């Protein structure tokens, strides 16, 4: 019951709705979830939404399970980062002489990993920047620049976005992140969708 | 004189600005006002700029009169709201099965139609989110996204969209906002273009 | 040594990198610096990103030396601007009798020359608006719609963009503000790439 999560496309007939996990593995540095799913803007596959992200540079891309992009939604890795002890200028870029004044790795600025949650809604459009990292069941609106985090179960959103309000309680919020239903097998799960759906899994849990 | 509102694109040798009425009029659950325009920005018509509706959701996008739509600027209906009263992932999307859990009508609520004023100047590649209103003579500025309403004759701009000033004194808005100078007859308009764009119409009729 | 600023694209076999300066000789009311560069998004010139720029207007672009534009940056200028003491609504552009009532220049709003400093550094899809001067050093985070001023070597993001950060502390922003490396002959320059970029140049320079 429910798609192949090791389908490309889960969807038969349908090219713009497809899973990441499969699409991402021939990359490195980054570990995607299964079920997470990127809806195409204009047919792209979901690896083109990642920019500037070097195995040299060793920084991480991670995302959870059942996730939800939409079209546009862009990932910006560390790759595009300057050297900001003096000038910015990329002297090195242009030879002709100037390759020799070319960054030591230690000297380019790597602001971290970037962590995406569990149960994660991504409007279409959203930026994200370096280092980031957005919690479980969070969600994040339409055009929205993420430079900073986002925590779990919170609504966000702008630019730069900034968290609007908490999607529920805090002790429900805390429940939900103990049960971690997106980590149960496949057929509980499929036993249980509408609870999860309602939130009412909270209870007999 | 003047152009016909009827014509889809009124600039003779000119397929980049088109009057929007009769482009969308012919769409589900849209109004329209006659004169108002949209600056393509690719060649694209505005009817591919509204996304996500659908009749079924049973939202209304209302447009009035004498606006300026900038190229790019997008309007994003009530279509792709995911539930969220627990998770927002679309189990039923992928069918498989999971099309029982599908959603009942009655628990994807949305905020309200979006309306936009008449005489509105929206900048270029703004977005507008869903249930939001934009009042009449108000000014958008150019990649601002909507998320709140707009009063009448206010200055917005930002991500989020803020108010950031009115455009003249509460008289003058008030005044404007009941003359209602674009719902006077096409003849009776081009008699006082030049008063209406100097905004002196106010003392013309009001006193 | 170093590349020679009049190449079209410095970097053999490479069409997505270009110096703006030899790119732009052709465009009017536009002066930029020697080794300013702009990365393409899809293998547009730079000319292209430049919106609304009409001699008419005079209104004027400059751009420094030795800057680093990212793919997409937009630059609006001026012709962009509606009339807004009245109706914001074009209708002298439809003509048919409409173009009489065509604004007289000083009618139109114009907030001025663009200007962006020396060794500024743009991130990318960067929107910058009209009248706008960014400061020698400064860095413009990516996606920011720039509507103000942005003083100098100070790290500014968001729509609209804000100041955010200082790069350095005030002395060493005006050392850095009075040596202007980047109106050194290029051979000094080459002698101190090094120190330019690890900020050494103050120390030697000032004392």
């Amino acid at each position: 019951m429910g798609p192949n999560p090791m389908k490309m496309y889960p969807i038969e007939g349908n090219k713009s709705v497809q899973f990441i996990k499969p699409i991402l593995e021939k990359l490195e540095n980054v570990e995607v979830g299964e079920y997470s799913y990127y809806d195409s803007k204009n047919g792209e596959t979901f690896d083109k939404q990642i920019l500037y992200h070097y195995p040299i540079l060793n920084d991480k891309l991670k995302i959870g399970k059942f996730c939800s992009i939409g079209p546009g939604v862009t990932i910006i890795m560390n790759g595009a980062n300057h050297r900001m002890d003096g000038s910015t200028y990329p002297f090195n870029l242009f030879g002709n002489g100037w390759e020799k004044h070319m960054p030591k790795l230690d000297q380019l600025p790597i602001k971290g990993d970037t962590i995406i949650g569990n149960d994660v809604w991504i409007g279409k459009d959203v930026v994200i920047m370096p280092g980031v990292k957005i919690g479980d069941g969070a969600i994040v609106a339409a055009n929205s620049v993420v430079v900073k985090d986002i925590a779990p179960y919170m609504l966000a959103g702008g630019n730069p976005a900034n968290e609007i309000k908490q999607r529920f309680d805090q002790d429900t919020i805390n429940q939900l992140l103990d049960i971690k239903w997106w980590n149960w097998p496949i057929d509980i799960i499929n036993e249980n969708i509408d609870k999860i759906l309602d939130n009412s899994i909270i209870r007999e849990v």
